[PDB]
């Protein structure tokens, strides 16, 4: 059954609630972003209104074949009315098209549901600065102090230099990058840009990326593997067996693979700096695990909540265990006591 943290009090609304059949009482389904845990359930046969960003709209139309009449795309940073309720979509600094939703309830309450997000200080100067927020439905994926990780800028620096170095030393070397959902495009796009190649991918993934309103994207991507020396693969195929295999498919055009796995957090972050990361190497194949996150670090999250000063916090990730729930309320109370709200 639809859980309580996917319903919006005093509205006919749910968020990211497509895997529970018809929800008793819902007049509008919101979808924060196109990642399968959140869209799970949607298909061409869905006949209720869905609300979302223009980019999430393009993917529902083209990848899930949802009928155009049930897709209601909204512009960001703009006050719109949905079944008599003022709402605003804001950028979530997660994957392309990913949004936060502000709900202005008829009774005077104000609610912010973050979807998935990576908190930034730039958010402190959106339409969020203009008014109080009473409830915050918060992406809590990394709500624990051991969760540190570097900036996206630092990580893209690392990958660029690494890639450019290896290829200038050995021009017959192939760069491979893993993927399974949208998001983190900057990794492979930045490597291809410094190398002067487009990014070879499967047709299904070229179709995915074509839906994203990226600037000049035609110039950056291709389905022609042979012309390209930066290749996308499934994240499943990024291991020694899968790379030796793919290497053979290229027909003696390359002798060395340098591959990147963008992970979220990994326990080498508690000890190691980004500058000191090393690969796993078996012969002519090396694999880099890089901590590119599109989710708030503990500090980034902490900062955002203490600036927002909400009256109630309702977690949306790591809610399935009592130890987790308990631990998260402990940090919330600390943040509150430390900041005085
Ligand atoms: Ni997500």
């Amino acid at each position: 059954t639809c859980p309580f943290y996917k319903k919006i009090p005093g509205t006919g609304f749910t968020v990211d609630a497509f895997q529970y059949g018809v929800v008793e009482g819902c007049t509008a389904y919101f979808l924060t972003h196109f990642h399968s845990d959140h869209y799970a359930g949607l298909s061409k046969h869905f006949t209720f209104p869905v609300y979302c960003s223009e980019i999430t709209g393009n993917l529902l139309k083209n990848k899930l074949h949802v009928q155009e009449q049930y897709i209601h795309p909204l512009p960001l940073d703009t006050e719109c009315i949905v079944n008599g309720v003022k709402v605003v979509l804001l950028d979530a600094n997660h994957c392309p098209g990913a949004v936060m939703i502000l709900f202005y309830l008829p009774n005077g309450t104000v609610i912010l549901h973050t979807g998935d997000f990576r908190a930034d200080p730039s958010m402190e100067r959106s339409l969020l600065a203009d008014q109080k927020v009473h409830m915050l439905y918060l992406d809590t994926t990394y709500c624990s102090p051991e969760y540190t990780f570097p900036s996206q800028q630092e990580v893209i620096r690392f990958a660029i230099n690494t890639a450019f170095e290896a290829v200038t030393l050995n021009p017959h070397a192939l760069v491979v990058c893993g993927t399974y959902s949208i998001g983190k495009e900057k990794v492979f796009l930045a490597i291809a840009d410094v190398l002067g190649s487009k990014v070879g991918m499967s047709q299904e993934k070229y179709k995915t990326l074509q839906c994203l309103n990226i600037p000049e994207i035609n110039s950056l991507i291709t389905t022609d593997m042979c012309s390209s020396l930066v290749h996308l693969l499934p994240m499943m195929q990024i291991n020694f067996k899968g790379l030796q295999s793919h290497l053979k498919k290229c027909g003696g055009k390359y002798n060395q693979i340098l591959a990147f796995r963008p992970t979220g957090w990994t326990h080498s972050n508690k000890f190691t700096r980004i500058a000191d990361v090393i690969p796993q190497t078996k012969g002519n194949i090396s694999i880099y695990g890089i901590p590119y996150s599109e989710h708030s670090s503990y500090l980034e999250m902490k900062r955002f909540v203490q600036w927002l000063k909400p009256q109630k916090i309702i977690p949306t990730v790591n809610v399935g265990t009592w130890k987790s729930r308990s631990t998260m309320e402990k940090y919330f109370r600390e943040w509150k006591l430390e900041a005085g709200y």
